[PDB]
């Protein structure tokens, strides 16, 4: 996250990190035993991180907990990354509490202007690279149709939309992927893709979870 702020530890309790002998990726927890994440962040031999704040210091709230299986979104394509959603079933039920909680998935698409919330630990600077400790945060609006299409030419799909700001200086970017777009209370979005980050009129591209809540529901209920 560039240009954001220290969200406070546990203030966001569905954050999840995915890590394979690091953290790699952000998710975010559904129920207690499913969590969200980008297609592009698949690898073999993750384990599910809940709990934390400072990712390189055991603080006391964790639970680390392994993924039993990986699905990957059956139409994703890793060129357009159209479809870049996957699911990540964990080996055993996390134990919900104030701290660790689940964040619901959306009935209606979220509007264009809504204010949401994305999180994670990636990359802070939006030239060269620093990676926070602590989790980070930014409040940014989806953007109009018209606005993410004109930013990306031919490369915008129904399953894709923009949040943040033309102007720059603000967005999210590697290692916060995978990660939750929080809008109204409900999972609208995952960090997915976008040109650097936070440069000017290069807003992030987020997956558009309303469009899979079919797909999800389905495979969480026979896995
Ligand atoms: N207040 C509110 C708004 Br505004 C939007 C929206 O962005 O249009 C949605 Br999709 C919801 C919802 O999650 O149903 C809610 Br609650
Ligand atoms: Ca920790
Ligand atoms: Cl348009």
């Amino acid at each position: 996250i560039v240009g954001g702020y220290t969200c406070g530890a546990n203030t966001v309790p569905y954050q999840v990190s995915l890590n394979s002998g690091y953290h790699f990726c952000g998710g975010s927890l559904i129920n207690s035993q499913w969590v969200v994440s980008a297609a592009h962040c698949y690898k073999s031999g993750i384990q599910v991180r809940l709990g934390e704040d400072n990712i390189n210091v055991v603080e006391g709230n964790e639970q680390f907990i392994s993924a039993s299986k990986s699905i990957v979104h059956p139409s994703y394509n890793s060129n357009t990354l159209n479809n870049d959603i996957m699911l990540i079933k964990l080996k055993s039920a996390a134990s919900l509490n104030s701290r660790v909680a689940s964040i619901s998935l959306p009935t209606s698409c979220a509007s264009a202007g809504t204010q949401c919330l994305i999180s994670g630990w990636g990359n802070t600077k939006s030239s060269g690279t620093s990676y926070p400790d602590v989790l980070k945060c930014l409040k940014a609006p989806i953007l109009s149709d018209s606005s993410c299409k004109s930013a990306y030419p031919g490369q915008i799909t129904s399953n894709m939309f923009c949040a943040g700001y033309l102007e720059g200086g603000k967005d999210s970017c590697q290692g916060d992927s995978g990660g939750p777009v929080v809008c109204s209370g409900k999972l609208q979005g995952i960090v997915s893709w976008g040109s650097g980050c936070a440069q000017k009129n290069k807003p992030g591209v987020y997956t558009k979870v309303c469009n899979y809540v079919s797909w999800i529901k389905q495979t969480i209920a026979s896995n």
